[PDB]
């Protein structure tokens, strides 16, 4: 039971607040309701707290996979967006934030992953995976490494079994096969087998994570870096031209990055429905609102079609949306991320050496057919 007549909105990211706290304000003009904005980063720990007590916002945002979590717990109230946003929602998105073949979820913000090199050092980029360990080798006798992806945990390693196309990459004439079961394939057996042996063949470093990433990146460790595009707000320490390509390849043929879409729910211990109804229909997802939150936020990140008809003018947003359709749109589905968790300890299972590929993968196909 969340206090009536009042609207408070957790919101998720770097930034984007004073965005959104601007278009609450407005909202609080018009309706006289308060608004409350803010960001108790650490929901993992703190939003349990809550959750477990009929508590919390009434409004609040979740990155693509923890969403998953948020509608499992029973905290997702049902959502129902104007008929002409459903319409302006794109079906790879929209269907994205379903569930049960029902409306659940609506998206905020689009972000994707990428290959960011250093430029200056080598402008031509690795071209396949092969090559990765191709520049580790070069720097192996330098005591550095061109590949700084997080090891220790399954963040760039999970979707290292995705990029070869054998695993959660799939397409059938404007859709997604989410049903099937993609870890049984010789494919995703071959990513998880190139991060084990480019481990023993001293390429890669399983014990590497953010932090030391990080650390050797401000320290200046390494003459280059390939890391994720979130990562590059770290790498630009070094003050030196960084590049970007594709970084997974597809049966041979790369197009483009997994593209991780965040979605946001109402709290169902919110009696305030109505007030969450109206924001998010008048204000949230009205194009002049997520200008708003982009003045703060990249604005890549869109929610609406009618909003990404803005987007098309920008030269290098609009070709990014463009070949996001040659990626995968991940899904919030909680169901969908219970199945990424699967081959997320699979992977580490592997690169600890507790065991093998098939062994790795036939139990994260197991926990998925579950």
């Amino acid at each position: 039971k969340i206090e009536e007549g009042k609207l408070v909105i957790w919101i998720n990211g770097d930034k984007g607040y004073n965005g959104l706290a601007e278009v609450g304000k407005k909202f609080e003009k018009d309706t006289g309701i308060k608004v409350t904005v803010e960001h108790p980063d650490k929901l993992e720990e703190k939003f349990p707290q809550v959750a477990a007590t009929g508590d919390g916002p009434d409004i609040i945002f979740w990155a693509h996979d923890r969403f998953g979590g948020y509608a499992q717990s029973g905290l997702l109230a049902e959502i129902t967006p104007d008929k002409a946003f459903q319409d302006k929602l794109y079906p790879f998105t929209w269907d994205a934030v379903r569930y049960n073949g029902k409306l659940i979820a609506y998206p905020i913000a689009v972000e994707a992953l990428s290959l960011i090199y250093n430029k200056d050092l080598l402008p031509n980029p690795p071209k396949t995976w092969e090559e990765i360990p191709a520049l580790d080798k070069e720097l192996k006798a330098k005591g550095k490494s061109a590949l700084m992806f997080n090891l220790q945990e399954p963040y760039f390693t999970w979707p290292l079994i995705a990029a070869d196309g054998g695993y959660a990459f799939k397409y059938e004439n404007g859709k997604y096969d989410i049903k099937d079961v993609g870890v049984d394939n010789a494919g995703a057996k071959a990513g998880l087998t190139f991060l084990v042996d480019l481990i023993k063949n001293k390429h890669m470093n399983a014990d590497t994570d953010y932090s030391i990433a990080e650390a050797a990146f401000n320290k200046g460790e390494t003459a280059m870096t390939i890391n994720g595009p979130w990562a590059w707000s770290n790498i630009d320490t070094s003050k030196v031209n960084y590049g970007v390509t594709v970084l997974p390849t597809f049966k041979g043929q790369p197009s483009k990055p997994f593209v991780g879409v965040l979605s946001a729910g109402i709290n169902a211990a919110s009696p305030n429905k109505e007030l969450a109804k109206e924001f998010l229909e008048n204000y949230l997802l009205t194009d002049e609102g997520l200008e708003a939150v982009n003045k703060d936020k990249p604005l890549g990140a869109v929610a609406l079609k009618s909003y990404e008809e803005e987007l098309a003018k920008d030269p290098r947003i609009a070709a990014t949306m463009e070949n996001a359709q040659k990626g995968e749109i991940m899904p919030n589905i909680p169901q969908m991320s219970a199945f990424w968790y699967a081959v997320r300890t699979a992977v580490i299972n592997a690169a600890s050496g507790r065991q093998t590929v098939d062994e790795a993968l036939k139990d994260a196909q197991t926990r998925i057919t579950k």
